[PDB]
């Protein structure tokens, strides 16, 4: 699990995360690494460091990866995968810069691959967004800080009302009794793929996040974004029926995703 000081150097700084600043330098003299350096009061501590091992762990070649922890210290840093163009919602955004259909549905591919991982191995992003994946050199998209949220600290982003969190991707049975599953994930990960395709426009971006809950509540759904063929969007609506039973698995996504390439 834990990682040496001494072996990071600090370069370019890489801006602010939920848990305070991040930056960009060397591990061991040689790699890239990104390291977050948890701000105090942000992080429920103890119960990330108790169960980090089991995130360490987790290894697949779209899921950006922890390269592990300085706990022996404070502020307590988190140590990853540098990608190289930030943000995929950024990337999405960046107004020089145009895509076609298939650069598209490869993101999305990209994403429900590493989404397939974690369903196999049990375990939940719960933050899953455009704003919480990242691109590599060759422009790979790659899913950033799964099961990370568990251990904020900020009502705002832990109280489902409040205003940091997730209700524009967050399924009903989530919005009313935040109860997380899979399927709770698959929610958000339709709503990415909406993202992809509207060139990263905010979803429901009529609504505030109460008026939303509200709405999502009444059986509105995202509308088929300008750059998707009917038949992507069968594949994201799928993701947002009300009863969670009904939503598909990863698995079933990523050959559906294969079935239109
Ligand atoms: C992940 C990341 C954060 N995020 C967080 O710290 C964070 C933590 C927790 C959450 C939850 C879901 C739990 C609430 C959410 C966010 C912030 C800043 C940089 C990074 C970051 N990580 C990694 N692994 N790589 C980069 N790369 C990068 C960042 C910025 C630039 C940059 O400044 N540019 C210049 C041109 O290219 C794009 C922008 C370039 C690369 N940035």
């Amino acid at each position: 699990w834990e990682i040496d000081p001494k072996d990071l150097t600090f370069l370019k700084e890489l801006g602010t995360g939920q848990f305070g600043v991040v930056k960009y330098g060397k591990w061991r003299g040689q790699y890239d690494v990104a390291i977050k350096m948890i701000k105090e009061g942000s992080m429920s501590e103890d119960e990330f460091i108790e169960e980090a091992k089991v995130m360490m762990n987790l290894s697949h070649e779209k899921l950006v990866q922890l390269y592990g922890v300085c706990t022996k210290q404070r502020p307590i840093f988190i140590i990853t995968e540098y990608m190289a163009n930030g943000c995929l919602l950024n990337y999405l955004r960046e107004m020089r810069h145009r895509f076609q259909t298939q650069q598209l549905l490869e993101m999305c591919k990209d994403v429900c691959e590493a989404m397939e991982y974690l369903e196999s191995k049990q375990f939940l992003h719960r933050d899953l967004a455009a704003r919480n994946c990242l691109v590599n050199d060759q422009g790979v998209v790659k899913v950033s800080d799964f099961g990370l949220s568990r251990y904020v600290l900020d009502d705002e982003y832990t109280s489902s009302v409040g205003s940091k969190f997730p209700v524009r991707w967050s399924p009903p049975e989530v919005l009313m009794y935040s109860k997380f599953s899979s399927k709770s994930d698959i929610w958000a990960f339709g709503v990415l793929m909406w993202e992809i395709y509207s060139l990263g426009k905010m979803p429901y971006e009529r609504f505030t996040n109460s008026e939303t809950a509200e709405h999502i509540a009444q059986g509105l759904r995202l509308y088929r974004p300008h750059l998707a063929s009917e038949k992507v969007y069968t594949i994201m609506y799928s993701c947002w029926h009300e009863k969670a039973d009904e939503r598909p698995t990863f698995k079933i996504l990523l050959s559906n995703i294969l079935d239109v390439m």
